[PDB]
């Protein structure tokens, strides 16, 4: 198709080509150069010298990342933009960045989910009429989310497990055409590159040594890291720190001393997740991130709650099959581990990039998969006992 206007596609993370339809199947499916899908959030937007979209550039890998995620497009979101590109996660491999913020007890607005969320998603959800508990926990999640819906007698009949009427399929399967067809229409102007791949990505390419070396990659994140945080003791970059820390830095402190990521629908919003990727028979590795310990000690973000929350996913993950996981959730204290806050970057994203890179570089099957349903359940939301002991 176009090579040059994959590249683009693949680092534009806006809103508008997360739901697109085209843009994901169209690099996904590419069969003369490969796209590997990157789900997660805002952390995709962190470029820098070692952002993997650079790496994966410079270095000419067998792949490139095309990234899927924006501020709050957490599972239940993920879940449905997954609707859109069923045969591309077929016998595939995924990154899949599990962001801890995600996990809290209200989750995210109804504003944030609407802003992944689209009618050809719901069309395709509906489409694959499945009367099984993923199905009802899903229609149940979405009449949570946006309760003025169309198609809303459909998602009642799904989420209360009742088969659809011949009636209501020739309905969906229709809405589902038309909304392809919308897609089809209107992602190349609605959905039309950034100039991030030109403006965030390749300059970096300047910097990064012709021959691969991760100890030179290593020194280049601590010097650039270095250039880039004179402006606070936090090794924050200076951009994010006057954007949005300086002016209110003092009322900051302590704020986060109760802020549990614990309990959270997100968990059962992560189930739909691993169904979709066992349905698909999808290779993923999970990528669990910390938060820079500096300002977890300045906002009281409490340590030990982090490790039982990464303990309770790592638990939902492996008890399934779903053992692939660069679990960096206790570097948060490395110098130049983070980018900002609860980001990762430079020496973060060298460390990201020494297990992921080898499990993208190199794919393999998918192991089998023993899904539990289990895990759309109320008591697994509120869970906080030892996980191992549910059942």
């Amino acid at each position: 198709y176009s090579y040059e206007a994959e590249k683009r596609s693949a680092v534009t993370l806006t809103n508008e080509n997360f739901k697109s339809r085209k843009n994901k199947t169209t690099a996904l499916s590419d069969q003369n150069h490969r796209f590997v899908p990157y789900f997660g959030s805002s952390e995709w937007l962190r470029f820098d010298a070692l952002h993997p979209a650079v790496l994966a550039e410079k270095y000419d890998r067998n792949y490139r990342p095309y990234f899927i995620g924006q501020r709050g497009s957490a599972s239940l979101n993920q879940y449905l933009g997954m609707q859109q590109m069923l045969p591309e996660l077929q016998n595939g491999t995924a990154v899949y960045v599990l962001s801890p913020q995600w996990f809290t007890k209200k989750g995210y607005n109804s504003a944030a989910f609407q802003q992944f969320f689209n009618n050809d998603q719901l069309s395709s959800f509906l489409s694959q009429n499945q009367t099984d508990a993923n199905s009802q926990y899903a229609a149940k999640r979405i009449l949570e989310m946006k309760p003025e819906i169309t198609m809303k007698s459909q998602l009642s009949k799904v989420a209360k497990g009742q088969d659809l009427n011949t009636v209501d399929k020739t309905y969906i399967q229709f809405m589902a055409e038309l909304n392809r067809r919308e897609d089809s229409l209107f992602s190349p102007l609605a959905a039309s590159n950034n100039a991030n791949y030109d403006k965030k990505v390749l300059p970096y390419l300047k910097e990064l040594p012709d021959q691969f070396s991760y100890d030179a990659l290593d020194q280049l994140a601590v010097r650039d890291a270095e250039a880039h945080t004179k402006s606070n003791d936090f090794g924050i970059d200076d951009r994010f720190y006057k954007e949005r820390l300086s002016k209110k830095i003092g009322k900051l402190k302590g704020f986060q001393k109760n802020l549990s990521y614990e309990v959270s629908q997100e968990y059962g919003d992560l189930q739909l997740v691993l169904n979709q990727f066992a349905k698909s028979n999808t290779n993923v590795i999970f990528v669990i991130p910390p938060v820079n310990s500096k300002w977890m000690a300045y906002t009281g973000l409490n340590q030990d709650m982090y490790d039982a929350t990464v303990s309770k996913i790592r638990y939902q993950l492996e008890s399934q099959g779903f053992t692939n996981i660069a679990d960096f959730s206790k570097d948060g204290d490395q110098p130049y581990f983070m980018q900002d806050t609860i980001h990762m970057g430079w020496k973060g994203w060298v460390a990201f990039d020494r297990v992921v890179n080898s499990f993208v570089s190199n794919p393999t099957p998918a192991p089998s998969y023993k899904l539990n349903d289990r895990f759309y359940s109320k008591d697994w939301s509120g869970y906080t006992g030892t996980p191992s002991q549910f059942k």
